[PDB]
DNA sequence: AGCGTGGGCGT
DNA sequence: TACGCCCACGC
């Protein structure tokens, strides 16, 4: 098996890999949200998610736009990755 | 646009 | 086990 880890819980099929991602998938089923925004109280199922969250209330916008002439700045790499796609085409 | 929230992955 | 990245979908 190239996924040895699978989901046990009621329909659902999914596999995994390792058992981590398991672990961490298994918060969707049970609802359990271990991280929390100190700002606004809001929580969140995994830290990565919160930390991205965080520059909601923060600004930080730690990804700039390589372009030239471009001083576009995000909070997220995916939104870098959309914006530098938009120049190109 | 701005961002919640998934899987895959390195370390 | 953990953290922190990329990448992605879907409003
Ligand atoms: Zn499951
Ligand atoms: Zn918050
Ligand atoms: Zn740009």
């Amino acid at each position: 098996s190239e996924k040895p880890y699978q989901c046990d819980f009621k329909d659902c099929e999914r596999r995994f890999s390792r058992s981590d991602p398991l672990k961490r998938h298994q918060r969707r089923h049970t609802g359990v949200k271990p991280f929390q925004c100190k700002t606004c109280q809001r929580k969140f199922s995994r830290s990565d998610h919160l930390k991205t969250h965080t520059r909601t209330h923060t600004g930080e916008k730690p990804f700039s736009c390589r372009w030239p002439s471009c001083q576009k700045k995000f909070a997220r790499s995916d939104e870098l990755v959309r914006h530098h796609n938009m120049h190109q085409r």
